């Protein structure tokens, strides 16, 4: 009994490895180069591994997990009985992937057009625009292009999506794919947690919501701010309003503690894409964590091509799973934004090498939240205006309340601003999964969560027909967005832990481990333990505490919670948007 299990896991782990490298593979080269040839590879290769997965999938639930002594094995062959898209019947697998790939495709493809004249791309063209400019007008035209163009394509694919992922999930024991992917955490009261975390940030975000709505009354016109309502979802730098750190030209609190322009200084001084990733290496080997291989650089693809390749932009980190192929792909633009991204990718890459030696199907984060976070804790310290500095992309900002308030600004602007809407994508998807949300009202849902938890409405009504949710890449491509909220969070509790492991004093958000061997080690000792334990032990590893919190954030943004809360005040803000049916009357 215990040594047919232990037997088959190293059958699994053998034969996983060389199939899961084949299907990387095919699905890299569709990602780089979008063609009907590598796509009907890719499909056939779909297949291939379905075959694989059936295979020891079917073998796997012949044990009785109950009458296994080690944990470990225990752990294995629970998730080999999980077949995922391969439990579909031979029809419905193939029609599922073929939907997985149309949705995708669109999306990737998709462009926005004037008429008679030139054609945008979403990245950098639609990108750019959501960023600077600060035409309400031209911003608009750009806002519901994408979505009349992207969102209104998907939707005649969700529906079904819906069905076959659900399906599949009833096939491997869960009620549907909702409960398959909260399943990830390992963590029956998640909902409850993670509502607790939401509610623990809100006087940050509505503090930060009001002074942001102030600030776009002055630039757009009191006709179309009213600052009593919600946000016009297309006046915050991003085309999803999911950070917004793009216009904190128009909200710096102290304009007279100006600071460099990064994307200047970086072009002047000849950045390019492999600098970027080079000194995202280099953090990472200062802590005493792994450089890349020499053939991360020979594969990766980091910038857009010119050769007439249609690719997926998106960037994405690939680990090939055989211990030594680890690649990036990304359109990469020169400036900061890009830089952070960078660093976020080369955590993935980390994450990957560090956990290499495990069985594969224990090569995951502790949970998905994990993986998403150790990129960004780095990104941190390099996000503070003293690295900044030292790479000589800002002048010295030190010595000064002004620019310190303006730098915890521009950090809220990304983190704070995040929190509801990664909080929100999965709400909706949760719904549309277990049925609450049909198709007669998957927009209307939307946008009642855009509106409950960020505050924000659409710029322009929607119609029939919109399906606004599509115009957002992890929808089409089936990612679950959870993790990011998750990430968000407990990167905090990282960096705090980190910065006192470092014997880092004062202000938290002064904090930069660069360098620090002691940091790097709580890091490299919770990341080799993959997805071998649950996520707790890794928690405590790095923090010394089991549980996920918001107070290392709160603490973080402190001195910025404090200014808000008595420049709102002054100001006679009303905090939230009591007047939540508002939308622009024109
Ligand atoms: C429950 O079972 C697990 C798993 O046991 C392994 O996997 C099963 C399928 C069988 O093949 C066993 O024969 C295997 O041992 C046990 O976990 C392992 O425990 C041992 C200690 O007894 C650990 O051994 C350590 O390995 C270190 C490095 O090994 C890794 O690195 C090499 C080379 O890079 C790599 O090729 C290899 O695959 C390893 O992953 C070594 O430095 C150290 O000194 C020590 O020898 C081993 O790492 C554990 N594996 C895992 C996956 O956790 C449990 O001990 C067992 N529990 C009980 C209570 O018996
Ligand atoms: C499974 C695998 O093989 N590869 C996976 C990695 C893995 O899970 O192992 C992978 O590469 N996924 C791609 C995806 C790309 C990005 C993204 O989509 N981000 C979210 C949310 C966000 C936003 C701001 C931010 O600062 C941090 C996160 C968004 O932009 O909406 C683009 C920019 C950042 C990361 C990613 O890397 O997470
Ligand atoms: C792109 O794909 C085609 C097949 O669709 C292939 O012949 C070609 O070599 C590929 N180009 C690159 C750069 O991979
Ligand atoms: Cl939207
Ligand atoms: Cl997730
Ligand atoms: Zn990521």
């Amino acid at each position: 009994d215990e040594a047919e299990a232990s037997k088959f896991v190293e059958e699994y782990d053998r034969t996983s490895q060389v199939v899961w490298n084949e299907y990387a593979g095919a699905n890299w080269n569709y990602n780089t180069n979008i063609t009907t040839e590598t796509s009907k590879i890719l499909l056939q290769k779909n297949m291939q591994i379905a075959q694989h997965t059936l295979k020891y999938g079917t073998q796997a639930r012949k044990f009785d997990v109950n009458q296994l002594q080690n944990t470990t094995i225990k752990r294995i062959i629970k998730k080999v009985q999980d077949l995922e898209r391969a439990a579909l019947p031979a029809q419905e697998l193939e029609e599922y992937n073929k939907i997985l790939l149309d949705m995708e495709t669109t999306y990737s493809v998709a462009t926005v057009c004037h008429p008679q004249g030139s054609c945008l791309q979403l990245e950098p063209d639609l990108t750019n625009v959501m960023a600077t400019s600060r035409k309400y007008e031209d911003l608009l035209w750009a806002w519901e292009g994408w979505r009349d163009k992207a969102g209104r394509a998907i939707l005649q694919f969700y529906p079904k999506y819906v069905e076959l992922i659900n399906q599949a999930a009833r096939l491997n024991g869960y009620v549907d794919a909702g409960d398959s992917w909260r399943s990830m955490y390992e963590t029956p009261s998640l909902e409850q947690d993670l509502e607790r975390l939401f509610q623990e940030l809100q006087p940050l975000y509505l503090n930060l919501h009001a002074y942001v709505r102030r600030a776009l009354h002055r630039h757009y016109g009191a006709q179309h701010i009213n600052l009593e309502g919600p946000i016009p979802a297309h006046l915050l730098g991003n085309m999803w309003a999911q950070t917004w750190s793009n216009i904190y030209d128009l909200v710096v609190p102290f304009p007279s503690a100006p600071s460099m322009d990064t994307t200047e200084a970086m072009l002047k001084q000849g950045w390019t894409p492999r600098r970027m990733f080079k000194e995202a290496d280099d953090f990472f080997t200062s802590l005493g964590l792994l450089p890349v291989p020499p053939e991360f650089w020979q594969k990766s693809m980091l910038e857009k091509p010119t050769d007439g390749r249609e690719v997926v932009c998106h960037a994405s980190a690939w680990d090939f799973y055989n211990g030594k192929d680890f690649r990036i792909k990304q359109c990469t633009t020169v400036n900061l934004e890009d830089l952070v991204v960078a660093h976020h990718e080369m955590g993935h890459i980390q994450y990957f090498m560090q956990y290499k030696d495990l069985p594969v199907a224990l090569r995951e984060g502790a949970n998905p939240g994990f993986h998403e976070a150790i990129g960004d804790v780095l990104a941190l310290s390099v996000s503070t205006p003293k690295h900044l500095h030292s790479l000589n992309l800002l002048s010295s900002e030190g010595g000064s309340d002004e620019h310190d308030i303006n730098f915890l600004m521009k950090m809220a602007l990304d983190k704070i601003a995040f929190i509801p809407f990664s909080y929100l994508v999965d709400q909706w998807r949760w719904r549309v999964f277990d049925g609450s949300i049909t198709k007669e009202n998957y927009n209307q849902e939307w946008w009642s969560l855009r509106l409950k938890y960020q505050g924000l409405c659409p710029p322009v009504p929607r119609t029939q027909g919109d399906f606004d949710p599509g115009a957002k890449f992890h929808i089409p491509s089936s990612v679950p967005y959870i993790r990011y909220f998750v990430s968000f969070i407990i990167q905090f509790q990282f960096h705090e832990a980190l910065c006192q492991a470092a014997g880092h004093t004062g202000p938290l958000h002064k904090c930069d481990i660069y360098q620090s061997k002691e940091a790097g080690q709580r890091l490299a000792t919770a990341m080799k333990l993959g997805f071998s334990r649950p996520w707790p032990e890794a928690m405590q590893l790095i923090t010394g505490q089991p549980q996920m919190s918001a107070s290392a954030m709160l603490s973080y943004f402190k001195p910025l919670l404090d200014w808000l809360r008595t420049e709102n005040e002054l100001h006679g803000e009303k905090l939230g948007w009591p007047q939540y049916n508002w939308t622009p009357n024109s």
